[PDB]
């Protein structure tokens, strides 16, 4: 507290994409410590282009993006390209029923990359697309700030806030 | 804590140059929840070199970086090149002819880039165009600085103070 | 702000490698301030696979990184290598007869590198080795996470604290300015 | 708590470097806010090796860096070099008599750079140098070192502090 919304967004023609930090959790140890339960990670919401410079939220999809897959996108290069797949039901009998692949590619030209999410629930016959490009100086504001988090989203600012003035082992 | 003013700047021949930093706007919500409305930017201001290479102040002008565009000169590799139009009848009033335009192209000799920026309006048939080199070792310093701050101007460092225990 | 244990984890066929900051440590003095005696630095620890992505931590083998070691896993291309070797006191009277290296390579399809742990000890008979692919992805991780906790193994987040509000060459001559005029 | 010393350094054959950060300057305003009247550093010392695993500190040379030289230390590539000469007499009587020169060029294999001090005082007839190799390894741990004290050297931080809840211009 004061907790703060916020979040990147990129509008354009076609589609809207906002982007922001969600919390890592943590679990209680002895002494008063705590343990790192789970890491936290960016949520990307994807919506389609309404009426003219607004966008219908009601049909939007989101998509997460874990500390590794960050680790995909800071390190992808100007004409390199990376897939996301998540299925809640992965191994389970009734996986490929509900799925959410998110796929990165390079435009055309070479002027940026393109993010596009593909929805499908087959439970209601569903088979949405959503994608929006983004520029090569977009794709920097986004490098910057998931190089920023990272830290964050596994915990390692509460360690080393400790690290204040207040090899052991023969190997 | 108090206020600090503080802000980069280059010096040379021609022109002056200083880069602060612009704090993010809030809005209050409910239950002592805030929300970013407005993010925050990198103010650019030159100055042309009046005499004994000191500079007037007085009749300088300055430019407004927001996030996307401090992300093209932090992605500027060394022979690009990035332009910005700021004008502030977008169409919705009238046309407007009162334009800025800051341009960042690499240096001849290619030991940096150098900042060039174009302020004309026809209210006062002003028409003026400031230019400064910028070395590659004071880019280095810019990128740097932009690199640090960008976070901030989105707010995420308020977000991220409230990842931790309880 | 209480303690917090944190370690970014990898897991793949064979194994496991969890990695983890380690805190630096102070001494003080006399002046009311205190002096880096000793840089903080990061823990791997491997363990082997037991299971479909389950492990034994029972047998894991660990091996700290220096911050200078850091720096070559940071600084490393994708055809680059790197070999680390630690023995209780290298030289000194009496090396020991135990050892670890820890070898950074890419791999053969050059999606990556691996990680591969070797630890020997001749006062058994014991002779270990731990393989792990990392992909690109994954070293993106621990190179962004490696260059946020640099500082902070080096304690330059306490220096820099006091940086807050209350370059003429005249600090690098001891003050001797009588040696700078005839 | 409050002052603390830091400090990375590296240990060679025949010389050792500390590398340390000094803190920037404010000044009151009689609004009662402050200005950032001098930014911070990154201080040198070689010293040259006093047998074998020993350094004579008593005689250790002394190099400042101001923002924009660290600039051109993160900015050096495998194959650039970069050279800064630094004169307490400059623009005063006779500049040019007492100086010290920063060389940092990149070392033969390619393998890392190394970082070159010369002092010189002609009054005295003073002339020393100090040649200090650093791995590509050493290297990597200044410039992170550099880009996370940067901001703070330009009090940058004091700035980002107040950014909490609580075109424009163009």
């Amino acid at each position: 507290t004061p907790k703060v919304f916020v979040g990147y967004s990129i509008y354009k023609g076609k589609a809207a994409l906002t982007v922001e930090p969600r919390s890592p959790e943590f679990s209680p140890l002895d002494s008063g410590a705590f343990k790192l339960s789970r890491e936290g990670m960016v949520m990307l919401q994807f919506a389609p282009a309404a009426g003219v410079r607004q966008y219908d939220w009601s049909r939007k999809q989101v998509f997460s993006l874990s500390v590794t897959e960050i680790g995909s996108i800071i390190s992808l290069g100007t004409k390199d390209s990376c897939e996301f797949f998540h299925d809640p039901n992965k191994g389970r009998s009734d996986e490929g029923r509900v799925r959410k692949v998110l796929k990165v590619e390079p435009l055309p030209d070479g002027s940026g990359h393109f993010f596009n999410l593909s929805v499908q629930n087959k439970l209601i016959n569903l088979d949405e697309n959503i994608y929006i490009p983004v520029t090569k100086a977009e794709f920097a504001v986004l490098v910057s700030a998931f190089n920023f988090v990272m830290p964050y989203l596994l915990g390692w600012h509460t360690a080393v806030n400790s690290f204040k003035p207040e090899g052991a082992e023969l190997e």
